[PDB]
């Protein structure tokens, strides 16, 4: 399956996906990396592996739907079957999300439903949980409707900061995201007709 990865930042997950899709048994290939922020560190990793890159400054579009269109254009150009949000920070329009229902995955640094939203690790430390994790889900319109593909739990050591906790969690993200991709791309896990995750 032809995959596009959308980044915004460092791109350590992108690298996680790049490494796994280059494995001989992989059911996916990363034909295009698309960032909405220029000069970001994840663009140089895409280039280092010879993957085409495109930058789409969200700041230059009237609204979201005109920004997503520019994205969906590139996605069609490279005949993309699967979209991977890996550090992508923009919210997506309803139409753009409906089009890729069942075909878009996101990696989130928390054990959803807990600590939704952007600053997951910040909330987790204020609440003071002993266990956090990451979640790979399908991107539905409501951030709490996405069907959950894989999760992995991570401990919260005493005296953790966002800088240390997020570092630990990312070692799981780098596991379950390549796996959840491989599930979806191989046609093993599929969003079912009833909208709940359907194994096969
Ligand atoms: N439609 C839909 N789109 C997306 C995109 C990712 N996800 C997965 C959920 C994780 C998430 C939670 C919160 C934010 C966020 O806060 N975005 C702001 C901040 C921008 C800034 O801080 O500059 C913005 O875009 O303005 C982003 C992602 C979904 C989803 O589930 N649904
Ligand atoms: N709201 C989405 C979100 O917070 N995504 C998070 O951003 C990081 C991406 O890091 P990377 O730039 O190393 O791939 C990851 O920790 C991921 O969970």
């Amino acid at each position: 399956a032809r995959v596009a990865v959308l980044i915004s930042g460092t791109g350590s997950n992108l690298q996680a996906l790049i490494d796994s899709t280059r494995e001989p048994n992989s059911s996916a290939q990363i034909d295009i990396v698309i960032s909405n922020k220029a000069a970001v560190a994840g663009l140089d990793k895409a280039e280092r592996a010879g993957i085409p890159t495109r930058v789409i400054n969200h700041k230059l579009y009237k609204n979201r739907v005109e920004f997503d269109s520019a994205i969906d254009l590139v996605l069609e150009e490279f005949s993309i079957d699967i979209v991977c949000l890996a550090g992508f920070m923009r919210i997506l329009s309803g139409p753009f999300v409906q089009k890729w229902n069942g075909k878009m995955l996101n990696i989130h640094p928390s054990l959803l439903p807990s600590f939704k939203g952007s600053n997951a690790h910040e909330q987790a430390l204020e609440t003071g949980v002993t266990v956090t994790g990451c979640t790979v889900h399908f991107v539905a319109e409501d951030v709490d409707a996405g069907q959950i593909i894989l999760q992995e739990a991570v401990p919260v050591k005493r005296g953790d900061t966002v800088a240390t906790l997020s570092e630990r969690v990312k070692l799981a993200e780098h596991k379950i995201f390549p796996a959840a991709l491989q599930l979806v791309a191989s046609g093993t896990v599929q969003l079912g007709e009833n909208g709940k995750i359907c194994w096969v």
